[PDB]
């Protein structure tokens, strides 16, 4: 029993965090085998950021300009290349703590653990989701660039995010581990703003199924809805459209509780209309959208209360 | 910017988790040096049940390697299993008993394999609102101060309301609980007042000031108000502990108390604070200072 925002154990990722310094800038890098991955803006000054020409800034650098530190040991840089917005630093020592890993690009609505680091040293771990507007509502201070987001389903670490910047609203933007940004963002100091955000509908439904699994049914009703009528209502509350893929993905949770997806959709419509009326669902007075259908199945029991 | 429920990096603790089996029961153990610590209910008078067990009855598994038990003893509600191999991944550690209101990270494990990490607080009623399933017994609670892991909790049981109960690493329970199948219930809980105030300061630091007002209060007037809403009494120690956050924001502790009094009597009125429609009490003043400063381990 119970329902918490749960992160993956961070140990496999802690053993990969290093400090990367270039000139005056210091940020974090991910050391996997003999390569250290870090944001390419490590080669920039604050002035450069307005309109940086990364190719021009990089051609002026040599291997010995990049200082890499793993614990209290200096790593020697023997090569460098740029892949999109990530800098790949070839080092002379392979990381003996390199875990089984994959680089994965996630879609909005997906969740992951973030290991926030400063000076190549881990300070905290938290769970978050890729918002529909491609930003993340993280907790980051200056020096956190290069911190990574990951999942550890089984014993393989899937790296999905690398931190690059904070937007004016306090939200965060970054890339996958191949250097491609999530969203229409650039690693440039230009007028950039997060688009209007929406609620991840399939995630709120998953969390309502988790509440039913944990014994709470107060929010259910005798009504059903068509997928189209649900979406016409959902759009009015800034909820993402629910697709037939989302309905299929919620199938197992629907079978475990005996509540059809479109009947759970009718309950969500009613909650949006009425509010909670002094009640909570899983210790929350708001509708939670940062637990996916897969996280609910992983955390919750296979036996409904 | 941003304010999240943040746990300590769990790596130093992951390297200590083992699986303990005795008869039909399988739960988790904490392997530090040549001793494995686990709940004494794995053997289920515990001395009479224990005297009937031999070293070879306890099967300990560290990864895919079987550890050999060479001795056993009981300390309160924890079983200490002496093993022939010292854990090479043993970190610098202390066993600490925490007070209600204090927070810690829990590394939830099943079959000696860590599956998740989350942050939580020791409630005033000595229970924890955790997330555990059958097989989670032996999962531990910890804090990290510099390079030293402070183990403060070991999971033993789930109460009928879905809340959790356990011991410190010396086997002493938090709360009036016993490790047996008997009618046990969590007492009425209260809100950790010093923690809600710390979280209000964290909201101000992150640019949320709508709840601030021109008013101040006395500790005595506020404590009458707090007692009416099932909030823990605020002591002068709590006021002193909130000093740094008060200086950083320019909001006196009793100035922030008048804001909390207004939120308690009037509600939020369709507004949220740090993305929450409820007043959050699971961030201590030290947690707020640490997250809004970037302390590393
Ligand atoms: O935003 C930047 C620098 C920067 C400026 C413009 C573009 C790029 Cl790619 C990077 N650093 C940063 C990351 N996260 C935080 C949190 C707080 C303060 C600063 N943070
Ligand atoms: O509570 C017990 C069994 C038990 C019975 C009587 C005494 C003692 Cl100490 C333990 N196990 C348990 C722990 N956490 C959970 C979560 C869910 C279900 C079961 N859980
Ligand atoms: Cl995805």
């Amino acid at each position: 029993s119970g329902f918490r925002k749960m992160a993956f154990p961070s140990g496999k990722v802690e053993g990969c965090m290093v400090q990367v310094t270039c000139g005056t800038t210091t940020l974090n890098g991910l050391w996997l085998d003999d390569v250290v991955y870090c944001p390419r803006h490590v080669i920039c000054t604050s002035e450069d950021m307005l309109n940086p020409n990364y190719e021009d800034l990089l051609i002026r650098k040599s291997n010995h300009n990049f200082l890499v530190q793993a614990g209290n040991v200096q790593l020697r840089v023997i090569g460098h290349s740029m892949q999109n917005c990530v800098l790949k630093l070839k080092v002379d020592t392979a990381n003996p703590k390199t875990p089984k890993y994959k680089f994965v690009r996630i879609q909005p609505g997906q969740t992951f653990s973030v290991l926030a680091c400063y000076n190549g040293s881990p300070s905290g771990v938290y769970q978050c989701a890729m918002r529909p507007n491609f930003t993340i509502k993280g907790s980051f201070l200056n020096g956190s660039c290069g911190s990574v987001g990951f999942n550890i389903d089984y014993d393989c670490v899937s790296f999905c995010y690398m931190h690059h910047m904070e937007l004016p609203t306090g939200v965060h933007a970054g890339t996958d581990l191949e250097g491609n940004f999530y969203g229409p963002f650039v690693d440039r100091q230009t007028a950039q703003a997060a688009g209007t955000d929406t609620t991840i509908t399939v995630n709120v439904l998953a969390w309502l199924y988790a509440a039913v699994i944990n014994g709470d049914r107060w929010f259910l009703n005798r009504f059903t809805t068509t997928l189209n009528d649900f979406n016409l209502v959902a759009m009015k509350y800034n909820y993402e459209p629910l697709t037939q893929d989302h309905v299929d993905i919620l199938g197992p949770l629907s079978a475990q509780t005996g509540i059809a997806v479109l009947d759970m959709c009718a309950s969500l419509k009613e909650l949006l209309q009425n509010g909670m009326n002094g009640r909570t669902i899983l210790g929350s007075a708001l509708l939670e959208d940062e637990f996916t259908p897969f996280d609910v199945v992983r955390q919750c029991s296979g036996v409904t209360f």
